[PDB]
């Protein structure tokens, strides 16, 4: 019993984590049989941040300007290239703690850990989720530019995020592992504004179904909806539209708790209409949206 | 920018963590040198635990029934003591993994992050603090027994808590790592009732000024209070008593932020008073009490 904003163990991602150098700037990197993926500003100057030309950039470096230690052991670089947004630097040595892994593009509403990194070294472990406007909302400093998120399945991680940049309102960007950025932000300082932030409805649903489970069931009430009727009161809510994939997905939790997802949707509604009235759930008092439901099966089932 | 319930990285701890067997019974175990440290109640049958003398079931127990097994590689056991709550087996294999480490006890108030365990293998890490009463309220479910609680300071882990048992109000129970309960709970299944769950004053102080340091700023007020005046609202609303050692604790915070602590205080005590208005705070709807002053400065500055 009980139910926790809850990371994957971090262990099989710390022993992929160095320190990137490249002139006055160093950041993280991700050491995966013999590459090093960094993001690509490592090469900049402050002054080349405001409006880079990264492939000129580029042109003047050489890879011995790149300077990567794992642990207080160099590795030597002996290839470089940019794909989108991050380096790929080719060491002469595999990292011998290298994981299974695989490199995965998330969807808005996917909840991944962060390995939030500082000159190579972790610092610490939290959940994160892809927002809707496709900015995560982290714990990052300076020097953190290389964390990276993941999931794990089992033996295998699955990297899904390199941090790349805050924008001003201090929530934050960065690429998948191809170096392809969520969302529409450029590795460029200029201000970039992000869009509405609207709530993961599938996974609100999820952590109610956690409560449930929990024994927190105060909010169950004697109503249904219908999708169209649910997702008008989601659209004036700022809550994403429930689709049948949606309820699809949510019906494990259905089953276990014997409670119909449009059930479920209808004390949803309730919830949003009427607020908490100074209550909690699950120890919230407002409605949780980072658990996916696959989340919410794997903590309620204890997988390993 | 951004401020997360961080857990430490937990790699030093998954190499520690084993499946620990007695008869029917698996849950885990903690191998740091050449000692399992493993909850006692390994050795009850459901039926023993109701009542259970430990010391004469003990008597029934050779080092041959104690099965322990790190990865899918058996280790053999050379000795079993009782300390306190605790299990200690000794194994002919010194753990290679061992981190640098320390057994602590710590005081209420004081977060710490688990890594959940089942038949040895991590499931997941997430921060806990040790409640005023004695429990933590953390995400268990049965075969978690024996998951660790822990510190880590650059290179030592401080095991601090060792899961054993869910009180029927779903909350959790634990000893240290010498094997004594934190509290009044003990290791046999009886009603056993919680007291009063107060909120951590210094720590919401603490997570006030993280929410000033991160640019959430509304409920800053005009208001000074004196201790003597902020205890008496404090406990009407079940707040722990600030003390002079916890002002002394919030210096540093008080000194980036140039807000005076009992100014601070005054904020908390409109907040206590006045309620959100619907507002949030670090994305939270209610005040938070699980971040310690080491626990904000740590985080607000990167330490790894
Ligand atoms: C292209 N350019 C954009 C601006 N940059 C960052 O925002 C790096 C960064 C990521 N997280 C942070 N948190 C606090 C302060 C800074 C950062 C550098 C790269
Ligand atoms: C002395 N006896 C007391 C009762 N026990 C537990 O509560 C073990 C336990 C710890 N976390 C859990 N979560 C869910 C279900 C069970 C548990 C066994 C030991």
């Amino acid at each position: 019993s009980g139910f926790r904003k809850m990371a994957f163990p971090s262990g099989k991602v710390e022993g992929c984590m160095v320190q990137v150098t490249c002139g006055t700037t160093t950041l993280n990197g991700l050491w995966l049989d013999d590459v090093v993926y960094c993001p690509r500003h490592v090469i900049c100057t402050s002054e080349d941040m405001l409006n880079p030309n990264y492939e000129d950039l580029l042109i003047r470096k050489s890879n011995h300007n790149f300077l990567v230690q794992a642990g207080n052991v160099q590795l030597r670089v002996i290839g470089h290239s940019m794909q989108n947004c991050v380096l790929k630097l080719k060491v002469d040595t595999a990292n011998p703690k290298t994981p299974k892994y695989k490199f995965v593009r998330i969807q808005p509403g996917q909840t991944f850990s962060v390995l939030a990194c500082y000159n190579g070294s972790p610092s610490g472990v939290y959940q994160c989720a892809m927002r809707p406007n496709f900015t995560i909302k982290g714990s990052f400093l300076n020097g953190s530019c290389g964390s990276v998120g993941f999931n794990i399945d089992y033996d295998c991680v699955s990297f899904c995020y390199m941090h790349h940049m805050e924008l001003p309102t201090g929530v934050h960007a960065g690429t998948d592992l191809e170096g392809n950025f969520y969302g529409p932000f450029v590795d460029r300082q200029t201000a970039q504004a992000a869009g509405t932030d609207t709530t993961i409805t599938v996974n609100v649903l999820a952590w109610l179904y956690a409560a449930v489970i929990n024994g927190d069931r105060w909010f169950l009430n004697r109503f249904t909806t219908t999708l169209n009727d649910f997702n008008l009161v989601a659209m004036k809510y700022n809550y994403e539209p429930l689709t049948q994939d949606h309820v699809d997905i949510l019906g494990p939790l259905s089953a276990q708790t014997g409670i119909a997802v449009l059930d479920m949707c209808a004390s949803l509604k309730e919830l949003l209409q009427n607020g908490m009235n100074g209550r909690t759930i699950l120890g919230s008092a407002l409605l949780e949206d980072e658990f996916t439901p696959f989340d919410v099966v794997r903590q309620c089932s204890g997988v390993t």
